[PDB]
């Protein structure tokens, strides 16, 4: 794989009891620096709602490639290759307090969409039990700091 430097999320997918208040409405470009060891962290903003929500996720290393974890291992992430495209699939599993969450972002290097790129999101995500109906788009955007 290769994973550092920009990122854009071009569509995402959460599971039925992911609150719909919830979902990120815009969305900034996802900065990955490495910071030795294999380590990452991914830096981001998004919308929820009239909030701008800062994040910055240290995603440790473990021995599978692709997989990451966050939070003490809390959140376990993946990446894939997203097969017919240039993008991949950031696949989440957490462990929450309220219930285990499934969470799935297409992203690429380049900003822009193709529908067959979103089909193929689609078909994968369907896959993994997840559902179509909640497949939505968040506004590309800069950082919500500036406002």
């Amino acid at each position: 794989e290769d994973i550092t430097g920009t990122w854009y999320v071009k569509a995402m997918v959460v599971d039925k009891d992911f609150p719909e208040d919830r979902r990120p409405r815009k969305v900034s470009p996802v900065k990955v620096t490495a910071l030795g060891g294999g380590n990452l962290e991914a830096t981001f903003t998004f919308m929820r709602e009239d909030r701008c929500i800062q994040k910055k996720i240290l995603m440790r290393k473990t021995e599978e490639p692709g997989k990451f974890s966050a939070y003490g291992g809390r959140k376990l992430i993946y990446l894939q290759e997203l097969p017919g495209t240039d993008d991949y699939v950031f696949y989440s599993k957490d462990q929450r307090r309220g219930g285990l969450r499934y969470m799935g972002n297409l992203v690429g290097r380049n900003p822009n969409t193709n529908l067959e790129a979103l089909e193929e999101f689609k078909k994968l995500v369907q896959h993994k039990g997840l559902s179509e109906e909640d497949i939505f788009m968040p506004l590309q955007t800069g950082s919500c700091v500036l406002e």
